[PDB]
């Protein structure tokens, strides 16, 4: 039976599914790590243990116990990103789709949602592998990993939670569909790891990771890179907030042991109610517990293993949105309002500014806002709106980003740089936001495709060339079709530094991505700070 | 007779001149101070004394000894600055240029020239009064002051050189002038001072000084102001140069008795060729022996007067010229030349940003660059000059008047500010240069006028306009006539901050001049430098 599987950890029952008038298979939840639970809170996961009879896998798993959005209760704009699924510490199960008839050995692409490491389902609606599977027939594996406290919680120097357990917890998806995705149709030898946010920078850490190097043959990084601000901390800081996380519940913090033990006897909904009170800085797009350099999982600093080539060579294409700051400022600049304009006042916009580089002082805080600033016309509530969305995002995605992009370049055997700027139709937050952070994931797994989901014929048209150019670059290396007549994607190169804008109209190609600010956010800044 | 007048100094007669096809008298080279030469070198200047029988004021007077340039021999463009008479200690004189037939009590103008206080003649071609004297009938003087050594060498706490000697004898000139020009139909209680350059920074300087206050009614500075960083050292400076000075010409040192004796004894042109040894950097738009901020002439800082509002209140004309910078770069800086587009590379830029801002730290140069930088074009020749032109004019003389005009306007009855943005057809310099540095100086004196000398016939127009501004601001307070039908020339205020442009085209009106710079190098820079 074509919805019958055998792997190496044993037998899988999948279900068929219907798509764009059509049928796929799709294996859900099939798991591939122990229920880390009771005495395995906070410690690395291990390996499923094989099983008897046929898994049933053809309903979606349960989600990771996280944080839930309730800023906007209904609002569908906010809850398609929370867990449309009981939460549950039992977590680790991953998604297959199939196509139909099941390939010999076809493309493979391993999606890592993202949520700041925080949150994430890969059950999400946005998140739907079939279409994508379908359209352009490869195999799509979805992932889950264990995000909070539970999968970043970080007491170097102690086996119980050493730290990255979460980024461990992807590695063993990885390891699976290395060791299975065979007989599933798919090559493992072609495997596409593809991230957003989180995500982005998961997949950016398995690049530079020597444990992860050899899982996965490319990788497409969307909003999110390993070096970004918020992606890690270290040892020190890990260590810091891991005992005022156990401070906020009471518990005994006369040794690690001590701590450890306390947190392992709470309920998942008790820790998650304190998580956020452990952050060092009243801040904006910066998340408690996070990745932390270790000196294991990472063998030495981020920086000196992107200016050592210290990391898997291979091709990547990665990419940006316009306006990636808004949807933290809305959140938690005073000002930003969800029905409003929005339009701030120099009070507001600085206090803006202090938010979002938490980690400066008073002449940094004031380099950036001359950075920003038209002093032509500085009482512009519409100037300072769209100034503070660009600080956010500059500083937290775009900024980074490049840094990356551009260090990677240097040893890469090939580089794709993208920016999407296309404000869906149908959005649903106000306008001042703009191109928002992550909602260029719905083009990227078709739900323009679905008539009833209301989108216009270019939207669709879009969704295509994007499926096209991440699905022919997951096969080939390079997002172009080789004798094709369209309009060529070029190469990223240290000379020329070309990039493709991506909306639904005729290509563009450019240069430099933002270099005034990235100048400043990655040399100005840094060195300002460190001299001061 | 017309040409002869009784002054309380003694008789004097001068000379009838011709001007645009008509007469008016001029009494060139009259005394108003004793011959500074001998022990009285370095020292305050002494009235003059009586004299008996009629002085013959109808030939210019020496020039101060100063340094003469010979970069260009023979090129018009740079000789026109320099002396054009022998120079001499003695050069304590001052020319009036007076309508006919002669005034009874009419408005006086008091010019000051520029030259960086080390050099300058009040004899050039391009200060002849007459022109302005004859269109708009009033009574045009012209002083002199020391340059140089001779009159800003500095040893604090010592009356053999007690420092700001050239600005004494300045205020000396004015103290004539409000006890004599009565009887040269002048009116005492109506005269304007107006300078360019150190002119324009020595007008300022008797705003602020208490001594100076109540010898003017109102004042013009173009192109220059007392807070530039140029314009001014502190004691300690003063005194390390007054010393390295007499370390050049290998004199005692053990005390200022030593010293000042020493230099005493020295030809003129010794001081002189030793004098630019004494500048603490490598660096362009500095000179040597410049005033000090001695507590006496300044009672305190500059920046604390500024604020305090210490300072005499009337009503002021000021303005900058596009491409203040030029002028040094070409003479200083590594890339630039006469006759060459001077495109300018990325280590000349950086060479030149170097030079330009001398006291800064290797953050503080970085700045600068980050901020004069176009990352998109950043190996553009072009730009990588005019950035460099930019930063010159900026720092020097643009952002530092700018900062004047606004604490000034705070406190003061009335500002006037203009941008003079027209290269004369006629200039010898080439187009890299722009709109020179002094050259708005021949609309004022009205050299247009004058056939012969090849203007277009809008820029006979346009020197007509400026000299009856300048002239009608001088006798009202007001550079607009009445209940003219012309355009107005705005009122400066610390809210609009309007100002207008100055040249062959219909007037308009602007509004904060450059802003963006400005607040880099009066806020974040000055800042920067000194918390790093």
């Amino acid at each position: 039976s074509e919805l019958l599987v055998n792997t190496k950890s044993g037998k899988v029952m999948g279900t068929r599914v219907p798509v764009l008038s059509s049928h796929i298979s799709a294996f859900l939840g099939i798991p591939f790590a122990e229920p880390p639970v009771g005495n395995m809170r906070f410690r690395r996961p291990e390996p499923k243990k094989p099983w008897s009879g046929v898994w049933n896998a053809s309903t979606y798993p349960n989600n990771c116990q996280q944080y839930v959005d309730e800023q906007f209760p209904g609002f569908s704009g906010s809850e398609m990103w929370n867990p449309n699924r009981e939460m549950s510490e039992d977590c680790l199960y991953l998604n297959i789709w199939v196509p139909s008839p099941r390939p010999k050995s076809t493309t493979v692409m391993v999606w890592i949602y993202g949520g700041g490491f925080y949150s994430g389902s890969s059950t999400l609606d946005v998140y739907n592998g079939k279409y994508l599977a379908y359209t352009e027939e490869v195999v799509l594996v979805s992932l889950s990993y264990r995000v909070g406290a539970f999968g970043f919680l970080a007491l170097h120097g102690s086996q119980e939670a050493p730290g990255n357990v979460g980024l461990l917890d992807q590695r063993m998806a990885l390891q699976w569909v290395h060791d299975n995705i065979q007989f599933f149709g798919g090559d493992p030898k072609t495997v596409t790891i593809f991230g957003e946010s989180a995500g982005g920078a998961s997949v950016g850490m398995h690049i530079l990771s020597p444990g992860s190097r050899d899982l996965f043959r490319r990788a497409i990084l969307q909003s999110g890179s390993p070096n970004c601000p918020w992606a890690s901390v270290s040892v020190a800081e890990g260590r810091r907030r891991a005992v005022e996380l156990g401070r906020n519940l009471n518990c005994n913090l006369n040794s690690d042991e001590e701590l450890i033990h306390c947190l392992r006897e709470k309920k998942p909904q008790e820790l998650i109610d304190v998580e956020w009170n452990v952050l060092p800085f009243d801040s904006i797009f910066r998340f408690s517990f996070v990745p932390v350099i270790d000196g294991e999982f990472f063998p030495t600093s981020l920086e000196s293993m992107l200016n050592s080539g210290n990391f898997k060579k291979t091709q990547i294409l990665l990419g940006v949105n316009k306006d990636e700051g808004s949807f933290f400022l809305l959140y938690g600049a005073p000002g930003f309002s969800k029905d409003s304009e929005s339009k701030i006042s120099r009070e507001d916009f600085m206090s803006g500014v202090k938010l979002s580089v938490p980690h400066a002082n008073d002449l940094g805080l004031d380099a950036v806002t001359l950075q920003y600033t038209d002093w032509m016309d500085d009482n512009n509530g519409i100037k300072n709106r769209d100034g503070l969305d660009d600080i956010v995002g500059d500083h937290n995605v775009i900024c980074p980003l490049m840094h990356f992009v551009n260090k990677y370049t240097k040893f890469g055997n090939g580089t794709y740089l993208y920016f999407f700027n296309h404000r869906a139709s149908n959005l649903v937050w106000p306008e001042w936001m703009g191109v928002i952070h992550g909602y260029e994931i719905e083009f990227v797994f078709g739900l323009p495709l679905v008539k009833e989901l209301n989108y216009t014929a270019e939207e669709e048209a879009l969704s295509r060339r994007i499926m096209h150019y991440w699905a022919t670059f997951a096969k080939t290396g390079n997002p172009n079709e080789p004798h094709s007549q369209e309009s060529k994607w070029p190469l990223f190169t240290t000379k020329e530094q070309k990039f493709i804008d991506l909306n639904t109209e005729p290509m563009k190609v450019h240069q430099r991505l933002r270099v005034q600010m990235c100048v400043f956010w990655n040399q100005f800044l840094p060195k300002l700070l460190n001299a001061t």
